[PDB]
C-alpha cells in the first residue's frame, strides 16, 4: 500500500515493510527531525482495528509516564499520529525476534546462559507491568513478540500491546496465542496478570529445547498436551470455570478426570524433567557436559518453571519473586 519512497509530512521517508499482521503493516522509515531511523506501526482504516489500536496507544503512553525505572524492556512509542485515516505508531527500531532466533538454532534452542539472560529481562518487564497503578495484561506473549535490541548483543524488548488490557478492563474471553494460553484463559475464567507468567513459563523451555512446550492444534488438544505434563488441574479451580466440561468430567467423590477421546501420555507423566534432560545431558542430550549445563543448574531452572506453569493463578510466581529465584544468582 506505500512506496519505498514515499514521504510523509515533510519528516518521514517510508524504506521498507519490515512486518504485518492482523493490525495492518509496520514499515522501516528515516525521521528527518530525530535524524534517525524508525518502525512505524500503520493500522488498518477499519473500525476494529482503529478502536484496539488506540487501547494499544493509551497503555503505551500510560508506561511512558511511569519513568521511575525497570520500564525499559517495553518497546519505546515515540509518537503517534492519524494520517491517511490510518493510526500511525511510531516506535525505535529493533533486530529480529526470538522465533527467528530459534529458527537460526535448527530450532535446537539456544543456551541455559541465554535463556537465562532472557528470563531475568521478561521477568523485570513483567514487574513493571504489574505496578498497580499500570496493572497491564500482554495477553499475547510469544518468541514473535520479543525481540532483539541489536542483531549482536542479548538485550529484548517485549512489542504488540494490540491485545492488552488493564486488570479489570478486560474485553475477550478468547485471548493469548494458544501455544503460549493459560488453564485459566482455556478454562474461560476471568484472567489477570499471571497469565502472562504462564506465556512466559512455555517461552523459556521453547527457548532451550527449540520446540513449542504445549504445541496444541485446537484448545482440546492444548488442555490435554498440559494434562500430559502437569497433571489434572486441581478441584477448587475445575468447580469455577465455565469451560471445565470442554476437557473434564466431574465424578461422584468431587474428583474431576479427563473427558476420552476416541485413540496422549497419563496425566503427570510427560515430565519437565525429561523435556529438559535436567539428568540427561539436556535437550536430546545436545548439551552433555558443556559448561553452565549442570544438573544443578538444570534443576534451579526446572524448579522456577514449575512456578510459573502453577495451575492456580493465585499462587503461581510473581515477578519479583521470579526474579529472587537462585536460577538468577550467581
Ligand atoms: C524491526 C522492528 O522494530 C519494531 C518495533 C516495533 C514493532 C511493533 C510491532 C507491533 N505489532 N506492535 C508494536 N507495539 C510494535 C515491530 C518492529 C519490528 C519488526
Ligand atoms: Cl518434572
Amino acid at each position: 500500500i506505500v512506496k519505498n519512497g514515499e514521504k510523509w509530512m515533510d519528516r518521514y521517508e517510508i524504506d521498507s515493510l519490515i512486518g504485518k499482521g492482523s493490525f495492518g503493516q509496520v514499515v522501516k522509515a528515516y525521521d528527518r527531525v530525530e535524524q534517525e531511523w524508525v518502525a512505524i506501526k500503520i493500522i488498518k482504516n477499519k473500525k476494529a482495528f482503529l478502536n484496539q489500536a488506540q487501547i494499544e496507544v493509551r497503555l503505551l503512553e500510560l508506561m511512558n509516564k511511569h519513568d521511575t525505572e525497570m520500564k525499559y524492556y517495553i518497546v519505546h512509542l515515540k509518537r503517534h499520529f492519524m494520517f491517511r485515516n490510518h493510526l500511525c505508531l511510531v516506535f525505535e527500531m529493533l533486530s529480529y525476534n526470538l522465533y527467528d532466533l530459534l529458527r537460526n538454532t535448527n530450532f535446537r534452542g539456544v543456551s541455559l546462559n541465554l535463556t537465562r539472560k532472557f528470563a531475568q529481562q521478561m521477568c523485570t518487564a513483567l514487574l513493571f507491568l504489574a505496578t498497580p497503578e499500570l496493572s497491564i495484561i500482554h495477553c499475547d506473549l510469544k518468541p514473535e513478540n520479543i525481540l532483539l535490541c541489536n542483531p549482536k548483543r542479548s538485550a529484548i524488548k517485549i512489542v504488540d500491546f494490540g491485545s492488552s488490557c488493564q486488570l479489570g478492563q478486560r474485553i475477550y474471553q478468547y485471548i493469548q496465542s494458544r501455544f503460549y494460553r493459560s488453564p485459566e484463559v482455556l478454562l474461560g475464567m476471568p484472567y489477570d496478570l499471571a497469565i502472562d507468567m504462564w506465556s512466559l513459563g512455555c517461552i523459556l523451555v521453547e527457548m532451550h529445547t527449540g520446540e513449542p512446550l504445549f504445541s496444541g492444534a485446537n484448545e482440546v488438544d492444548q488442555m490435554n498436551k498440559i494434562v500430559e505434563v502437569l497433571g489434572i488441574p486441581p478441584a477448587h479451580i475445575l468447580d469455577q470455570a465455565p469451560k471445565a466440561r470442554k476437557f473434564f468430567e466431574k465424578l461422584p467423590d468431587g474428583t474431576w478426570n479427563l473427558k476420552k477421546t476416541k485413540d496422549y501420555k497419563p496425566p503427570g507423566t510427560r515430565k519437565l524433567h525429561n523435556i529438559l534432560g535436567v539428568e540427561t545431558g539436556g535437550p536430546g542430550g545436545r548439551r552433555a557436559g558443556e559448561s553452565g549445563h549442570t544438573v544443578a543448574d538444570y534443576l534451579k531452572f526446572k524448579d522456577l518453571i514449575l512456578r510459573m506453569l502453577d495451575y492456580d493463578p493465585k499462587t503461581r510466581i510473581q515477578p519479583y519473586y521470579a526474579l529472587q529465584h537462585s536460577f538468577f544468582k550467581k
